[PDB]
C-alpha cells in the first residue's frame, strides 16, 4: 500500500509518499528526493523499503514542484538549501511529531520508535544536514553522493550510525570532500561507514536513469542499505 | 576440526590450515595472515568461513615462523614482500593447483572452480597483489587494510571484485594511499568497492588483539564480507 500524505501542523504543510509493509508494524524511514524532486522513482524506493518492513515516507521538499533538467533543478535544490532551509527543517519536524502521534515506527521488540534517513543527491546533503540537526530523533542515516560544500554538515553534532555512499568517479562530489568527511567523522567519533563505489557516477543507484545507472553496484548497495537498517532499526 | 596440510608441489614447500565446511560442498577461500604469521587468530577466521560453507586455507608464507612482537614481525614481512616475493607466489600458484586437483573449490551450480582470497595487514597487500599476478584464478578478492607501498600491485591486471576495507585512523596506511588506490580503480575499470570505517585502528577485526579490536565494526564488516563472498563465489 502506497498514499499520498498532504496536510498542516504546526504551521508548516506536509506532504509527501507514504509506503506501509503488508501487516508489519516496523520502523520508519524519511527518504529523501534528488534535486528533480518528488517523482516516481522516489516513491518506488519508498514501495521497496515497506516490502522490506519499514513504513517510508518519501517527503516532498519542493512543495508539489518538480524538475526535467538541470537548470530548474538546480534552482529548486538553491532555493530548498539556501532560502527555505528553516522551513524544510520544520517540515521534517512537524512529520517526525505526526508519525509518533500515529505509533508509525514504534518497534515492539525495544518498546521506542525507531527512525531511520536516507536520500540521494541533495537529499544525501539534507540526511547528513537533518541527522545533525534532529540528532535525538534517528537511529540510522544513509546519505548518498550528497555534496558537503552546499550546507555546513555538523559533524560534531551526529549521534546516529551512517552509512555513507559515493561514487568514484561522482562529477559533482570529489573524493577530496569524502576524505575531508571521513576525517571529521574521525575527529568526532561519528559512527560512519563510507562505501565508495568505483567507476561510477553519480546517482548509480536511479534505475530509470540509464546513462548513469549501474545495475552491479545498485544490487550490492541496496543489500549493504537493507542489512544496515535492519540491524539498527528493528 | 581442521587439518594442517604439509606438501611439495612444483619445487616449494606449501603449509597451511584447512578448514572444511560440514554437509555442503562449496567455493574455497585462501586467508593470508597478519605479519605475525600463520596464529591462533588466523585459524579461527578459517573456521569461521567454513562455518558459513566455505573451503578455507590459511596458507603459512613464513615457513613455519611466527613473530609476537613488531620488531621480529616487520622482520619477518620485509623479507616476505621482498626477498621471497617469487617464491610466495609459487606457493600460492601451487595451492591453486593442488586445490583443483582434488576437485576442492568446485561450485556444482557453475560447473567451474571458484577460489576468492582475503587477508589482513600485509595478508591485504598479498590479496591485491596475488589477486593481480594470478589474475584468473580468483573470483573475489577481500584485502582488509593493506599497504599500498610496498608491493606494485598491478591494477590494470585484476580481473576479479574486490571488497577492500580500510581503518578512518590507520596508523599505517594514510587515508591518501587509500585515495591513490581507488583512483587506480577507477583508472582501470576494477570493480572494487571501499569500505572505510570511522573512528577505528589497523587490525579492527582482530578479537585477539584488544587494543585494537572493535567489536561494532568488526561485527559489520563480516557480515559485509560473507555477503560478498557469497555473492561471487556460489
Amino acid at each position: 500500500m502506497g498514499r499520498e500524505l498532504k496536510f498542516k501542523k504546526d504551521g508548516v504543510e506536509i506532504s509527501g509518499y507514504l509506503a506501509e509493509p503488508e501487516f508489519t508494524k516496523g520502523p520508519l524511514v524519511i527518504v529523501i528526493h534528488e534535486w528533480w524532486g518528488l517523482v516516481p522513482h522516489i516513491k518506488d524506493v519508498c514501495d521497496r523499503y515497506a516490502r522490506e518492513g519499514f513504513f517510508a515516507f518519501g517527503i516532498d521538499l519542493y512543495k508539489g514542484k518538480t524538475a526535467d533538467n538541470p537548470d530548474d533543478a538546480g534552482r529548486l535544490m538553491q532555493e530548498l538549501l539556501g532560502q527555505r532551509l528553516s522551513e524544510a527543517e520544520a517540515m521534517i519536524k512537524a512529520s517526525l511529531d505526526y508519525f509518533k502521534e500515529n505509533d508509525i515506527g514504534f518497534v515492539g521488540r525495544v518498546q521506542d520508535y525507531r527512525i531511520g534517513m536516507t536520500g540521494f543527491c541533495c537529499g544525501g546533503t539534507c540526511t547528513w544536514y537533518f541527522g545533525a540537526k534532529f540528532s535525538d530523533e534517528f537511529s540510522a542515516l544513509a546519505p548518498y553522493y550528497g555534496l558537503y560544500s552546499l550546507v555546513p554538515i555538523d559533524f560534531s553534532a551526529i549521534k546516529a550510525p551512517v552509512l555513507a555512499v559515493h561514487a568514484g568517479k561522482d562529477a559533482f562530489v570529489p573524493l577530496s570532500e569524502v576524505l575531508k568527511a571521513i576525517e571529521e567523522c574521525n575527529k568526532y567519533g561519528v559512527k560512519a561507514q563510507f562505501l565508495i563505489y568505483s567507476g561510477v557516477d553519480h546517482a548509480f543507484f536511479n534505475d530509470t536513469r540509464p546513462e548513469v545507472y549501474n545495475e552491479e553496484y545498485a544490487v550490492d548497495v541496496w543489500g549493504k542499505t537493507v542489512e544496515f537498517m535492519k540491524r539498527h532499526l528493528t
